């Protein structure tokens, strides 16, 4: 074996708890070097005269370079000392522990998980596990109250192509009216990009955090939206732009009015007074120079309690979550205490982050629940849309990503096709429905929470902003009801097929030439296997039957695939057809 490729921390993504009693321990080796990884383990205090309990780390994923094995340690003392035995393809056998590697056990060492605390088990809202979230971008979703409209609202037309400064007048009241469509579609939560009082089109330079911006409505309308949505089973997650405030923020104005005489000067990062709001910044801002967005000193206790009062307030209104913006430019301390705050006021409130790099620091269980899955988007783009990667490069990029974080976070990343900053997915797939449909057929079966961007269900299009932010299409006969009914098909299967929400994922077939990838989600005895034919051509596959069970499997989209003969399944997939083969458990 190449021993200087094998790796484990006894923390992080590689050893963590799933109850006070149970340690998931994950181990990574270079691809092909190890064929059995076994875990021999006992209580941290147990005497040398006890032989260790055993746990086989089965192989759970493989990537570009690596091979990933994963086992579950029963630990009734909530304290475990373990050692890995690693047998290679010829039959070498080696031990790995903290002191290193030996053919003799006791020279390799032990890894220990000193104690499993009850608080320190990453716990996630039950509801979040079967959610389908719908990103409403509020200015563009529905104009339900024309008295709202900003001076210069343009007219709601499918033909209309938005400028960066266009207004169409969408609002909270219009969402209140569109709620039987959201219930039709079957979503379970609604995510608003920031709706809070700001003097600009884009509400990221927050002027007031306790008022809904006048374009979209007011507190009584927000409260009724909450109360109308909750009746239909939809939750309200809200953007929080706590990293920076807007230049009209009460405090920032006071510093502007008074320099150092200001009570609020240290709420911000000022270089020289007087605070020259001009083009040339002399305070820290949202990224380089952005005068309308000074950076808040979240480390300062006064700033910290203000935004905490802001959280409290919106939770009084009854929102079920936050999706946090530039979460990584504010300190870990703030998010740990934010977590505690939000989670005592509402245990089921969801906390998503937005971080465009490995989010592990945040996804330990003590700051956030999940983060926006950019790695899902970069893959689904490259596989279905651009056709820049082939089925095995997909499997490697899926599997690499899956093993970045503990499972409890991984089963909850918001798996998006696009957003209000990216071009639309259909337009990434240059109008081809079948490339799109297959990428949504995956998205509704893979591990994560599906996040639909407004209008995709019904076939919208658009290059990047502002053509992603194009007025929604409400007219039946100018909307793709064929697609709509297909999101409803898939959502209905997500919502009644427990593997899809709660199961794990194993790769089942990757073929570089045919470009067919296939995966199996399983919980407790149930397996549903999604076969995806990503080529323009009718092809055919022998797939070897999955580990746990299947003699007859039903296509949940159409009808029976009883063709399990001699450990192989033979299917012939028409161009771009996925298939969802449930087993009956």
């Amino acid at each position: 074996m190449l021993l200087e490729a094998i790796f484990h921390e006894a923390k992080g993504s590689y050893a963590y708890p799933i109850s006070e009693t149970q340690l998931r321990v994950r181990l990574r080796a270079k691809k092909g070097d190890v064929v059995r990884c076994e875990v021999l383990y006992a209580d941290r205090y147990a005497s040398p005269e006890e032989e260790l309990a055993h746990a086989l780390a089965g192989k759970a994923g493989s990537d570009e370079r690596f091979d990933y094995f994963e086992a579950l340690l029963e630990c009734s003392t909530k304290r475990v000392k373990y050692v890995f035995l690693l047998t290679g393809p010829q039959g070498e056998a080696v031990y790995f522990g903290e002191t290193g590697f030996s053919a003799e056990r006791s020279k390799a060492g032990v890894f220990q998980y000193a104690y499993i605390h009850r608080s320190e088990v990453f716990t996630t809202p039950e509801w979040a596990k079967e959610a389908v979230i719908y990103q409403i971008f509020p200015e563009r979703f529905a104009n339900g109250d024309p008295s709202n409209d900003p001076p210069g609202t343009e007219q709601w037309a499918k033909d209309a192509r938005p400028r960066h400064d266009s207004f169409y007048g969408g609002d909270l009241k219009g969402v209140i009216d569109r709620l039987p469509y959201l219930e039709e579609l079957g979503v379970t939560a609604l995510y608003f990009t920031p709706i809070f009082a700001s003097p600009s089109h884009h509400k990221y330079d927050t002027a007031d955090y306790l008022a809904i911006d006048p374009q979209f409505g007011d507190l009584p309308t927000f409260r009724r939206l909450v109360d109308e949505a909750h009746r239909r089973g939809i939750k309200i997650i809200l953007d929080a732009v706590f990293n920076h405030a807007g230049d009209q923020f009460f405090a920032f104005r006071d510093v502007l009015q008074k320099g150092e005489q200001s009570r609020y000067k240290d709420w911000f990062f000022i270089e020289d007074f007087p605070v020259s709001k001009t083009s040339r910044t002399n305070y820290e801002t949202f990224a380089v120079q952005v005068p309308a967005m000074p950076k808040l000193r979240t480390e300062n206790p006064e700033v910290k309690e203000y935004l905490f009062d802001v959280a409290r307030f919106w939770m009084e209104q009854g929102i079920d979550g936050w999706r946090l913006d530039v979460a990584n430019e504010v300190d870990h301390a703030f998010w740990r205490e934010f977590r505690r705050l939000v989670k005592s006021l509402n245990p089921d409130a969801l906390i998503v982050g937005e971080i465009w790099h490995d989010a592990s620091g945040w996804l330990m269980g003590d700051q956030f629940d999940s983060v926006m899955n950019y790695l899902f988007r970069e893959s689904v783009i490259r596989f279905f849309a651009t056709g820049e990667i082939h089925a095995e490069r997909f499997d490697a990029e899926l599997t690499r990503a899956r093993m970045l974080y503990p499972e409890q976070a991984a089963q909850g990343l918001w798996n998006l096709l696009d957003s209000h900053d990216t071009e639309r997915f259909l337009t990434s797939c240059g109008g081809n429905e079948a490339k799109f449909r297959l990428a949504v057929l995956f998205q509704m079966t893979y591990l994560g929470t599906p996040l639909i961007y407004y209008g995709d269900e019904i076939g919208m299009a658009g290059a990047t902003d502002p053509d992603c932010r194009r007025p929604m299409i409400w007219e039946e006969k100018e909307q793709n009801r064929g697609l709509f009914e297909f999101y409803k098909e898939l959502i209905r299967l997500r919502h009644r097929l427990a593997s899809l929400t709660r199961g794990n994922v194993r790769s089942w077939h990757a073929d570089k030439q045919a470009n067919l990838y296939a995966f199996v989600r399983t919980v407790q005895d149930q397996h549903v296997g999604v076969v995806l034919n990503n080529r323009g051509e009718k092809q055919t596959v022998l797939l070897q039957v999955p580990e746990s069970g299947g003699k007859t499997w039903l296509d949940c989209l159409t009808g029976e695939e009883v063709h399990g003969k001699q450990g192989q399944l033979k299917l012939t997939l028409r161009p771009y057809q996925g298939m969802i083969l449930w087993n009956g458990r």
